[PDB]
């Protein structure tokens, strides 16, 4: 579930990596290369509403 961002990030390439940064602003890690978590992609929804 927890990897590192970027590498994760290009995995899924339009969620993980997206996912990071909103998350961050979340309560997740941040998006950059170094920490993300992955089917948080969900930050384009709860992030948005």
């Amino acid at each position: 579930t927890d990897v590192t961002i970027k590498t994760l990030a290009a995995e899924r390439q339009t969620s993980v990596e997206r996912l990071v940064q909103q998350f961050a602003d979340a309560g997740i890690r941040k998006s950059a290369d170094d920490s993300v978590s992955a089917q948080e992609k969900q930050t384009l929804i709860d992030h948005l509403n």
